[PDB]
């Protein structure tokens, strides 16, 4: 099981990852309910105190666990970003298709202003469109590049033969 300490330990953790700036709400919700507890043990009724205490601590844990997944879910998107733009980039994108990479530098940097201002959710969605579209970029840039090779090599062959 735990303890009174096990929450200011959650608790502390929680902070430290900005979980109270992320899930504000929810943070607030888990503070109302904490006082409660603490009303609860000064009052001297342990076992009510008690049972609002192990909710106090799994809605803490909640608000990391997910806190958490979603900052790695962020970080996976983005190195993924970056992994298929330098695709891209080796694909003569800045020549056929320069737009299409601001297009995806644009949303990654709105999506950071998402995340910086506690909005995970609007920021993973972001994230997720600026992914889809190096992808996008990534393909296009090779197409693009491949046919322009077929055509210069038809035509120096036309040209001279």
């Amino acid at each position: 099981n735990f303890q009174l300490r096990d929450i200011k330990d959650i608790k502390n953790e929680l902070i430290r990852e900005r979980g109270h700036l992320f899930y504000s709400k929810e943070f607030n919700e888990a503070e109302r309910l904490e006082e409660a507890m603490k009303q609860s043990f000064s009052k001297k009724k342990a076992i009510e105190g008690n049972e609002i205490a192990l909710k106090v601590l799994e809605r803490y844990k909640t608000i990391i666990r997910e806190t958490r997944e979603k900052k790695e879910k962020t970080n996976y998107l983005k190195e993924n970003i970056e992994k298929y733009l330098n695709d891209a980039e080796a694909n003569e994108a800045y020549i056929w298709i320069p737009l299409e990479i601001d297009e995806v530098n644009n949303l990654y940097f709105e999506a950071t202003r998402k995340y910086k201002n506690y909005d995970l959710d609007n920021a993973l969605d972001m994230y997720s469109k600026a992914f889809n579209r190096a992808q996008q970029a990534a393909k296009n840039a090779k197409e693009a590049k491949a046919l322009k090779e077929t055509d210069e090599r038809m035509y120096k062959q036309l040209k001279a033969l």
